[PDB]
């Protein structure tokens, strides 16, 4: 229900201030590290790069990350890997590069079985924010290849994605049909057909309803992701805090069954607006 709230927060720009910081708030459950943007054919080992945090262009390397990752897992919250995002150039590539990469995945970000980017770490799972890939080929796979390494190392790691809001996803549709993602994190923003605007939620309203039929198990398992302000949303989609709590969670659809919370994009519009501050304040 509303009150059982949970809320995730995209993190990584110079912006956005510590990782450590950002846990220490205690208004988030879930952090994305954002993102690994770069992978494809002949990139057996990607590199991490964080726009002005950390990375071989920064002069800092992000494994000095490693100690805040785990203090923030300490103090209960989940913190999981972005693959994708707005920018940069990436693709699965084949169906034998994508068990390939699933394998690194999981030897230098889920198990701690070798020193990676991030140093020595455990991550709580991996989060498909595909919006922009070279193709829509090969996302299945990806998907597949590591939920078989689950059931291998019977690992607990979870696997998300976030679709944009009109159904069927041009990119991430044959992944969320194999319905072995754990979170889907629907995009309500930039795009006109079926986002929030001033006095009429009708079709914010139905695009929800879209997802709770097409996604399977029907379990809590749907988040809405928002913009944190109107500058992150060129194309429209914000949704003021009183407007959220008072005129549209109360009326979706099978809110009891499937609602598990909202995403914030991002954490420096966060800080600069107190969403999140105003959102908890009405639980």
């Amino acid at each position: 229900d509303i009150s059982s709230t949970e809320i995730a927060v995209y993190w990584g720009q110079r912006e956005d201030g510590l990782l450590r910081d950002t846990c220490k708030t205690n208004n988030y459950k879930i952090v994305f590290i954002s993102f690994l943007d770069k992978f494809g054919c002949e990139i057996r080992k990607p590199e991490l790069e964080l726009e002005g945090v950390c990375g071989p262009s920064v002069g800092n390397p992000c494994s000095f990350l490693e100690s805040q990752i785990k203090e923030c897992q300490r103090m209960g919250v989940k913190v999981f890997l972005a693959l994708g995002g707005p920018k940069g150039t990436y693709s699965a590539c084949s169906a034998d590069y994508a068990k390939d990469l699933a394998e690194y995945l999981h030897t230098y970000f889920l198990s701690e079985r070798r020193e990676g980017p991030l140093g020595k770490v455990a991550l709580d799972g991996i989060h498909f924010d595909i919006q922009k890939p070279v193709d829509e080929l090969n996302w299945d796979n990806l998907l597949e290849e590591l939920y078989q390494i689950k059931d291998v190392y019977q690992s607990t790691f979870l696997l998300s994605a976030a679709p944009g809001c009109l159904s069927p996803d041009e990119y991430l549709d044959n992944a969320i049909q194999t319905r072995h993602f754990d979170y889907i994190f629907v995009r309500f923003y930039n795009d006109r057909s079926c986002q929030y605007s001033t006095g009429n939620i009708q079709r914010i309203r139905n695009a929800w309803l879209s997802w709770t039929k097409s996604v399977y198990p029907r379990d809590k398992n749907l988040f809405l992701e928002l913009p944190a302000s109107q500058a992150t949303a060129p194309g429209g989609g914000y949704i003021p805090p009183s407007a959220l709590i008072g005129q549209v969670l109360p009326y979706l659809p099978d809110l009891q069954t499937r609602y598990a919370g909202i995403a914030l994009w991002n954490r420096q519009a966060d800080k600069e607006t107190g969403y999140s501050t105003n959102i908890i304040r009405y639980l």
